[PDB]
């Protein structure tokens, strides 16, 4: 434990300096060697000596000296945009003070705290000193001096000698306390003129130091860790960032609600350690907290206690008392300061002493009035001027390394985190190979003949994909790394330039490895040219993309705040670079509006420069020669040609320039000149990206238990947890349950409401009237948890009636169970905001006001038998946790029977409760008995015992604590277990619970067949109420639909206004295929989207409603699943509408008239696929925990089902392994239904450049020689009027869609086929959550 630098940490620190001046060997107060030398000085010296002073200022110590300080101030989606244009207004074109005229003085040395209700503004007066006055301003007349300085100059040149970090300690998870520390050590040393010391040696030592300072020397090579990451303990997290604070010459450091959800017994370290930094290093501390003990008011210096934003005291914390004293108020017996000062604000207390009723302040305005008025203001304003004067009678860059050694050390911590977690580089790494490898397998061994063209082509596109998107994973980090680098701005160590700069240097290891690794596969297992120097320049080619995409990725990353947020305008913008990369949509068949995209495209110069690179100067054997058959067996090859596009007559080979220069318009001029604009467009991203991040930033029944014994097995050893405790519970009683932090009274609690996942029972009876429990006692009991659980949107009033309408009985009327919603609103004080959104934590309801609700969610259930509450006055305020137990006392005088377990209460608090049991180390029972009043029955039994009498001004709980011997240092004279087995009083409860079973067992039961149910509501009332509150929860998330109703629209409309009007030339119909392969992009993006909101609702079940048994996993899951069709289906209909009436597809159904069918087909068919995405990322979700792996699962298994859709490589090309993944794909089918209806029983015109050129044999015609063959396959012919034969090997789209293996009378069985799919998703959620989630 932490002791506030003892004698043992003097020794250490000695030990420290000695080693550390032996090795830099390689007065008589600084040799650690001579004796009469003490660490204090050592310490302070540090920092200043040993060290080249710069010829700047750089001040040791800042005391802040203010006067007259004053500080003032000034939905449903389908509302959103009404909202949004009310705040444009807003934006295109009274004043409330928070903070009145206030006085104080903090010199160097002293530790100030700030007492106050919650909202008096206690944190604004810290943020105020903290120089953060975003948000609000300040009066002009405010006089506020930093030893001399002004605001402005601790805001723009001393920027790190004041700093602000209230509760979130943020920290590098994985980073070990060690490496945390030295990193600012060394960020922190100056440089001037090293010679004599090494700087590592220096920053090494200081880092020691400090760790030993503060106590970390064990915890050192150790995680710190966050909430979730196991690592250092809760209470040596905040004892960390005070030594990283102090470490990087923090001055005046502000603190508020540090010690929030902490103990005492590390609330007082945490205080302890502010001391000792105060002390030692002379810094100025200022603490806000609101439960405080007296041992830990005892260490404070100076006190400024605020009233509803009136200062209404300063000055020494020990005057405090005395001077409210003299006020005329009464301080009652076993009291703490610190509450004592809270209490003195709120008007239910602060009972005025007797006589002094008539004259004493009752409001804000006369407290001030009086504080004003009394000679300790006139002394204070004597002092402050007396600063004041002495002030005004007495470095451009706030950091101080360079920026080069800023980035190598941001590089070296990216590195230290990177081995600290090899988790995202080796699985980013594995998964690019293998998935190359897959890709790869799909166009393996690539023929040389001109039928292989097409698939170059597609081998080529995908790579530049496959190179582009490598490094999306990386701007994951950037999101974790975010807010450390804030607050390392703040303390003024680095800029977050330097953090981008280092971030993007760091990660070149991993690009090369993914590179080499994808590249070094895929360009050889697909036969591409085999020269070295081809392969190099496409791999050069290929690292520069990726490297422009990396940064183009940071630099959308480095605007947004979440995934999804940049997900939904990102996707747009990457499927418009993918679309017109030029694979998709040539260029010869661009629309005019169109052509402007690919100049401003970076990844359409990378496909030119390589398709470049391969087709240029290669001669193609030709593999179809357009007159053949059995009608043509010997003709000479002069009167033959090839089917390529820049197939020339009579050639047996075909040039792939030509090739180029006639179907994608490349030419070799543009091989290197690409290059040059790649790297244009690299070096500007990165610009942009630095710039950005830089600069945008900112009862009649009685239940009872007889010899309850219950141990649990770990590590194959059976240990008793509970041994023969015994206690029963009445109406209208408070039974307090209080233990050891090892006690485990929560155990004992658990158990007794039947929540306990582990162990048995071994020889106890647990009793209700008398009769053993029956299946009705989970239903007939409520639970009120610690942590209050509720979901984002329903409002109290909401909350309340699906509560009631769930668990109430079903013969009750819905009227009735209004009325009592009603009463519970009335009875907990809720009328104020019974119709205000929960909401999060930080905007809504209050902790108060959450606890209230939770409160009243399990009293409108009506139990009958108990109400166990766990911890209700934990990490609460003095004020709410009072407030809190007087509700809980008039729930217990309007009959109800309470069983509650308290930590660390306070006497006032004890005072209200009406049974006490105590449990010893191990679950043994010390006390069981009414504590009478003021706890004097307890007292008295204890004192009766051989015990210490208890102090007249001693907390009754930490007396009792320390007496049995749980409490840290001290020493117990005998176990009270034992004696308590024997006392005249365990015989007295041992007739009381025997008195009481041979009584009760004889009152008549009430035998209702209902309560005999495992859920009061029927199957489909609970199915139907969970889907209705979960469609009712999207429809309220602040802008959850309209994100996908964007991005889908957004996708949509550019599919179809890309190929606007396609026409039905050869390329026309590869372009359409591409369309409908394109149009499936946005899957990943809505599986993103949607998986948190069910992560949500996910834990919102399991952790509350599953143990209450509100409603059956099946009605929870079964709920999810319908929730999403309504939304999915419009979103549906809206993308079907936007992309396939564009597309212009509907002409192609004109000829046969059937336009109605094979329109309402298409609709179904896009609506099908939408909720068949849904049901995917649930399916994908439902065993997963994470929403990050179900969400990279899915799209792995979305990737995958593409690859083999059958476009890429049908089922004859590809081999023979991946046939079967080719059928069981849901996605074939929905792609052959697609293409037969958009596109079959149509006309095809050959376009002017995919003409072939045929010469007949001399004296013949046309028709003459090529109709035997027009009859044998499609096409027709023209004549060119030179002795020639235009010729299009495509007549109808009925044979393109017959080589797809898309057949247009097979549709509605495809259709089908894909509806089972769907169904089989269902299916497979709603057994595999059982598998995974339900115990
Ligand atoms: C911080 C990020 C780090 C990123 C990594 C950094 C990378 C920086 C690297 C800088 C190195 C730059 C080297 C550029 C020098 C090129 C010298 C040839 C210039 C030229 O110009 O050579 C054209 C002919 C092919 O050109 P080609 O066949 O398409 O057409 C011509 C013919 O070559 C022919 O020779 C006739 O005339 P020329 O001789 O060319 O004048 C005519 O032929 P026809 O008209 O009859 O068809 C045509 O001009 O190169 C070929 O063969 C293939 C030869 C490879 C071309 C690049 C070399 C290898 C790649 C460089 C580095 C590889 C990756 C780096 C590491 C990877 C990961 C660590």
């Amino acid at each position: 434990e932490y002791h506030g630098f003892d004698a043992h940490t003097s020794e250490n620190i000695q030990n420290l300096a000695r080693t550390f001046t032996h090795d830099s060997f390689k007065n008589d107060q600084l040799n650690p060697d001579s004796e009469n030398f003490n660490a204090k000085f050592w310490v302070k010296n540090l920092r200043k000596l040993f060290e080249s002073d710069p010829e700047y200022y750089k001040p040791s110590k800042l005391g802040i000296g203010y006067r007259n300080l004053r500080a003032y101030g000034v939905p449903t989606v389908t509302n959103a945009l009404w909202k949004l244009a009310t705040e444009g207004f807003r934006h295109f074109q009274r004043y409330f003070d928070i903070l009145k005229s206030m006085d104080a003085i903090m010199r160097p040395g002293e530790l100030t705290v700030v007492l106050g209700r919650p909202g008096a503004g206690c944190s604004t007066l810290l943020k105020t000193i903290a120089v953060n006055t975003y948000g609000f301003h300040i009066g002009k007349e405010s006089q506020i001096t930093y030893d001399g300085l002004s605001p402005h100059d601790i805001e723009r040149h001393y920027r790190g000698d004041v700093i602000y970090s209230a509760e979130t300690d943020v920290h590098f998870p994985h980073l070990s306390v060690g490496d945390t520390l030295e990193f600012a050590a060394r960020l922190r040393t100056p440089q001037n003129r090293g010679e004599g010391i090494d700087r590592e040696t220096y920053a090494k030592h200081m880092a020691s130091v400090y760790m030993a300072t503060y106590g970390l020397s064990h915890t050192r090579n150790t995680n710190v860790g966050n909430d979730f990451v196991r690592g250092v303990s809760g209470g040596e997290r905040k004892r960390v960032s005070i030594a990283e604070a102090s470490l990087s010459g923090a001055n005046i450091q502000c603190w508020d609600n540090a010690t929030r959800g902490l103990d005492s017994a590390t609330a007082l370290e945490f205080i302890r350690a502010l001391k000792t930094s105060a002390v030692i290093l002379d810094t100025t501390p200022l603490i806000a907290i609101y439960q405080c003990s007296q041992d830990a008011y005892d260490l404070f210096d100076k006190v400024v206690v605020l009233y509803e934003g009136y200062q209404i005291f300063f000055g020494k914390a020990t005057k405090a008392k005395e001077y409210f004293e003299k006020m005329g108020w009464k301080c009652p017996q076993r009291q703490t300061t610190a509450d004592f000062l809270t209490s003195l604000t709120n008007p239910a207390e602060r009972e005025p002493l007797p006589g002094y009723e008539d004259k004493v302040p009752r409001t804000a305005q006369e407290f001030e009035t009086y504080w004003k008025n009394s000679p300790e203001y006139a002394e204070l304003t004597k002092e402050i001027d007396e600063y004041f004067v002495e002030c005004e009678r007495s470095p451009a860059s706030p950091y101080t390394v360079s920026f080069f050694m800023q980035v190598r050390y941001g590089v070296a911590r990216n590195f230290l985190r990177m081995k600290g977690d090899p988790s995202i580089p080796i699985f980013s790494v594995f998964g690019q190979l293998v998935m190359g490898l897959i890709l790869s397998s799909v166009f393996y061994n690539l023929s040389q003949t001109t039928g292989s063209f097409y698939y170059r082509g597609a081998a080529m596109f995908f790579a530049v994909l496959f190179n582009a998107f490598s490094s999306l994973l990386e701007i994951m980090s950037l999101f974790e790394a975010r807010p450390i680098v804030e607050k390392h701005k703040k303390y003024a160590l680095y800029r977050p330039s330097a953090d981008a700069l280092a971030s993007i240097i760091s990660e070149l290891p991993v690009k090369l490895a993914m590179s080499m690794s994808f590249n070094f596969v895929f360009y050889f297992m697909v036969n591409f040219r085999r020269n070295p120097g081809r392969f190099f320049f496409y791999w050069l080619m290929c690292i520069w993309c990726t490297f422009v995409m990396s940064h183009l990725f940071r630099s959308i990353g480095a605007v947004s705040t979440s995934i999804s947020g940049a997900m939904t305008p990102a996707t747009v913008l990457l499927l418009a670079m993918v679309i017109y990369t030029g694979f998709v949509i040539p260029t010869p068949s661009m629309l005019g509006w169109s052509r402007w995209i690919n100049y401003i495209n970076p990844v359409g110069y990378v496909f030119e420069s390589l398709m470049v690179n391969e087709f240029h100067g290669r001669e193609f054997q030709c593999a179809q020669y357009v007159p053949s058959g059995p009608g043509y067996e010997n003709i000479s090859r002069s009167n033959q040609v090839c089917t390529a596009v820049g197939s020339v007559p009579g050639n047996e080979m075909v040039s792939g320039t030509n090739y180029l220069a006639g179907a994608y318009q490349y030419y070799n001029s543009h091989k290197w000149r690409n290059l040059g604009i790649t790297i244009g467009f690299a070096v500007f991203f990165l610009a942009i990206y630095i710039a950005l991040t830089e600069f945008n930033k900112g009862n009649r029944e009685i239940f009872f238990w007889r010899d309850l014994t219950y141990q649990v097995k770990i590590k194959k050893e059976d240990r008793v947890i509970l041994d023969h405790v015994d206690g029963w519970v009445k109406p209208g009683q408070i039974t307090a349950l209080m233990g050891a932090s090892g006690a485990g009274k929560t155990t004992l609690l658990n158990c007794l409401s039947e929540r306990v996942t582990t162990g048995i029972i071994t020889d106890g009876e647990r009793l209700v009237n008398g009769h053993a429990l029956d299946s009705s006692f989970q239903r007939s009991i409520g639970y009120v948890q610690q942590q209050d659980v509720h979901l984002e949107t329903t409002t109290v009033r909401e909350a309340l009636q699906f509560s009631a309408y769930l668990r109430q009985s079903n013969k009750i009327s819905k009227k009735e169970k209004d009325d009592y919603v009603d009463y519970v609103i009335d009875l907990l004080e809720m009328t104020d905001y019974a119709d205000a959104l929960v909401g999060v934590a930080g905007e809504g309801l209050n902790v108060e006001q959450r606890k209230r609700l939770t409160i009243g969610v399990e009293l409108v259930a009506k139990p009958k038998l108990l109400l166990f509450l766990d911890e209700p006055t934990s990490g609460l305020d003095s004020q709410t946790a009072w407030s809190i137990c007087k509700l809980m006392r008039k729930l217990a005088d309007h009959g109800q029977a309470i069983l509650c377990t308290i930590h660390q209460p306070s006497a006032l608090i004890m005072a209200e409760f009406d049974r006490l049991l105590f449990l010893q180390k191990g679950g043994r029972t010390a006390y069981f008995g009414e504590l009478g009043e003021n706890c004097q029955t307890m007292i008295n039994y204890f004192e009766k015992y051989g015990a210490d009498p208890c102090p007249k001004e001693a907390n009754p709980a930490e007396w009792m604590l320390q007496v049995v011997g749980a409490a840290p240092g001290s020493h117990a004279k005998q176990d009270y277990f034992e004696v308590w087995r024997n006392s005249s009083e365990y015989q007295a409860v041992r007739e009381e619970i025997n008195r009481m079973e041979a009584e009760l067992s004889k009152l008549p039961r009430d035998n209702d067949p209902e309560a005999l149910l495992k859920y009061a509501a029927p199957l489909w009332k609970q199915y139907l109420l969970v889907s209705w509150r979960t469609i009712v929860q999207d429809w309220r998330s602040p802008g959850y639909i309209y994100s996908k109703i964007f991005l889908v629209v957004s996708a949509a409309l550019f599919n179809g206004f890309s190929f606007f009007k396609a026409k039905n030339n050869m390329q026309g119909l590869q372009n359409q295929m591409f369309s409908v392969f394109m149009f499936f992009i946005p899957f990943n993006t809505l599986v993103q989207q949607m998986l948190p909101y069910f992560v949500k609702q996910r834990d919102v079940y399991e952790v509350r409603e599953a143990p209450s048994r509100t409603f059956s996993w099946f009605a929870f899951i079964a709920g999810q699943i319908t929730s999403e069709i309504p939304y999915q289906v419009a979103v549906g209909t809206i993308a079907f509408f936007c992309w396939y009436y564009p597309l212009g597809l509907y002409n192609n159904a004109t000829p046969t008239d059937s336009v109605n069918p094979r329109g309402v087909l298409m609709w179904m068919l896009v609506t099908a696929f939408y909720v068949y995405t849904a049901t995917m990322g649930q399916l994908c979700m439902s065993f997963s925990e994470l929403a990050d792996n179900a969400a990279n699962l899915a799209t792995l298994l979305f990737t995958m089902c593409l690859n083999f859709c059958g476009v890429l490589a049908g089922p004859d090309v590809l081999p023979g392994f991946w046939i079967f993944m080719y059928r069981c794909n849901p996605f074939t089918y929905l792609v052959q239904a697609m293409l037969s209806t958009g596109l079959a029983n149509t006309f095809v015109k050959c376009a002017e450049r995919e003409y072939v050129s045929v010469k007949p044999p001399n004296g013949e015609s046309c028709s003459t020689y090529l109709d035997p063959y027009i009859k044998f396959a499609g096409g027709y012919f023209e004549t060119r009027n030179d002795g020639s034969c235009a010729f299009c090997q495509m007549s109808s789209t009925n044979t393109f869609l017959k080589s797809v293996n898309s057949l247009y009378s097979e549709r509605w069985r495809n259709f089908g086929i894909f509806i089972a799919f769907i169904a089989i998703n269902i299916i497979l959620t709603v057994i595999f959550y059982w598998l995974a989630r339900v115990p």
